[PDB]
């Protein structure tokens, strides 16, 4: 009854979830255990920047995760998505810190999709950039431990008044308006997500990762979602 | 209680409420009597595209309508527009009748709101444009006799089956997502719309009009806003 | 010497050069024989909009044509496309005839090229879209029988006065400004076009075709590229 | 024979040019001595960010010049511009350091204009953002002392290999493709420029300012332009 499709950014080799023994990534499509994974060297006190994309005539949800002067990590998945999802969708992103804390700060969120096909020569589109995270979005919908208004920062996890992030948050920020990838006439049908994230952790082998999901209109957290359950999979590794 | 700032495509002069000598688009700030105006040449069975532009800086509320081959019709009005509207503001369109028929028949809808200044310099945007209006809109919000679902079209007013419009309708649609023109850290909030309309009526006086509007978020059809009123105003002038 | 990578709206099967059984759009990488193809249903006196999308990441050259009410025609092709083109690359369109008439008649032109990765994360873009083609274009570049100046229209081919097209024309237009898909600091160069066409010909075999192309910057009409050739290719297959 | 219209950013009260005794700004329209000026507190080793804008139905070229957490400086000028310019235009920006050096580094240049009016429902547009100034633009046209490729920086003035900026440069960077603000049908006709500049100067009372011009297709430097002549006015204070 609860569907979703994000791109995993598992920083803790939660190899139990048979996952890669390490900082991988990947395209889970409803089951927490990914379709295609790939290696990714994290970085502390360092800003990250994920990228997604898809095309209707392409069939390939994918991404690549850089760190300036450094390297990054792509990925690609031949998929229809018109399979995975229903005609209307709500897009958000959410992190989870596990047994260990960290800071899943969202720094610069952007989302833009666009439709057309039909030849009717029309194309349509939703898009909004975010850069000045105030305190209350009215337009953003937070869920859990996602507090918002810090400094133009977006925090989807708990963390103190001084500098003390906990290790059990699980939040959920997503765009108030719902998206789409329906329409008859439909031919090609992009969207492109992308965000400057930046995790840190005092400790040496941090848990656990971040995500970016499309999904239900009214998707909600998982009684699961924890750690590896990414805050989006009921659980059932 | 409910505020609004928005431009009206009057198509029936109503010299009883200050609706001068003939068609006039109007810049209303709560009253059906436009602070500033200019005449209008309602073109039946024709394609015409309204406008509005704003400047944070600048600050000049200025719309424009325009039919093909023929000349357009300008008219603006200088205001502060952050002394009337609230912080976060949701929007759509609407329009009424009350004594004949008409097709407050909409063709396609465009919007964009740019918020900058910050000193982070980067622009926070939301923006969309419909070019296909199918059955139920979802991001949409209808609001009465307005209906969504007849031909990649959007009709705010009432109209029979085979094409026989009634004339005791009102019809309002908004945006599912609250919008946002203020940001503390601001110093240049801009927003721009534009939609094509196409009102028929087989009469020769089809009234009364329509209008491009904004407002609050718990803005609903004013129980008697009709003919004039414009499905906005609470009653009176 | 002159390179090019670009999609062709063949409208005359030429089984002599590998122009199979009927109309086929084609993905050419230097030769008039498309590496990948799919059939086509040339629709005279009709409105149809070609496409092309690319992915830095991804990298899949994939266009699409489409007439209304009716179904579209897909077909893509995976390439690296930064092993063939040069750094800085200028573009436009073109198309030919050589044995009957036709209206390689263009309606409107769209483009956009996004270059990101950087680690500055911010996007370097150029993008434009014509919807009005008046007399002389200026940012434009015509290139033969192609003419600029008959009705917010753009015709790459020859055609008489009152409407009597000849059939020994070629007609190429480009962009006045060199473009740019490579950036050292890159890791996701994207670009997207789309234009509406409208070829007539009162015959029933109007050939030969047209095609969406790129290339070098000192790219000019290949002295004999005609019928097929496509005003690109130097001669031969 | 040489026309141009920029927005002056005179950091040296070159009060001779009867100018404000200080760091003003302003809208010169062919004669170096401004139309409307206004005060502006510079800042060293500090990044600046100018903003322009105009509207066809508005009549108001203007700008505002901020410095985060700080203040800025707007300006506005009721003007047609369809007067000041010809139908086709080339847009650039250029600085000049006078008797004293400084660093007129251009950090983030952006330009976007758009047309439509006509009701033909079409709108057209040019736009490109710049953020990774390599060494040669092919697309940028430099003129004088504008060197380009430093670090993702744009320098329109001389300055050493170690850290030694001279005080006599005069450069000129502008977009290869030409812009426009012609078209019949014309109704409203924006553009919006905007850039993160950042001057510095070891010395206490630096010369002299920066600019941003529209102008000729092939405008060139002034045998003047120096210091206050901004690199765009033949001279004739």
């Amino acid at each position: 009854a609860d569907t979703i499709v994000a791109v995993e950014l598992d920083t803790y080799p939660n190899t139990d979830i048979g996952d890669p023994s390490y900082p991988h990534i990947g395209i889970d499509i409803k089951s927490v255990r990914s379709k295609k994974t790939a290696k990714w060297n994290m970085q502390d006190g360092k800003v990250g920047t994920a990228h997604i994309i898809y095309n209707s005539v392409d069939k390939r949800l994918s991404a690549v995760v850089s760190y300036p002067n450094a390297d990054a990590t792509s990925v690609s998945y031949d998929v229809d998505l018109n399979d995975v999802l229903p005609e209307w969708v709500r897009v958000g992103l959410s992190a989870s810190t596990g047994l260990y804390k960290e800071t899943n700060t969202i720094l610069s969120w952007s989302f833009t999709s666009k439709l057309k096909s039909n030849s009717t020569h029309q194309t349509d589109a939703l898009h909004f950039m975010f850069n000045q995270f105030s305190k209350d979005q009215k337009d953003l919908i937070l869920q859990g431990d996602a507090t918002t208004g810090t400094d133009g920062n977006l925090e989807l996890t708990r963390v103190s008044s001084n500098g003390s992030p906990e290790g059990s948050s699980v939040g959920r920020a997503l765009f108030y308006a719902p998206v789409h990838i329906w329409e008859s006439s439909a031919a090609t049908v992009s969207f492109e997500a992308t965000f400057a994230f930046l995790i840190k952790s005092p400790d040496s082998h941090p848990a656990d990762g971040i995500a970016f999901f499309i999904s239900n209109i009214d998707s909600s957290i998982p009684s699961g979602s924890t750690g590896r359950l990414l805050g989006l999979f009921p659980d059932a590794n």
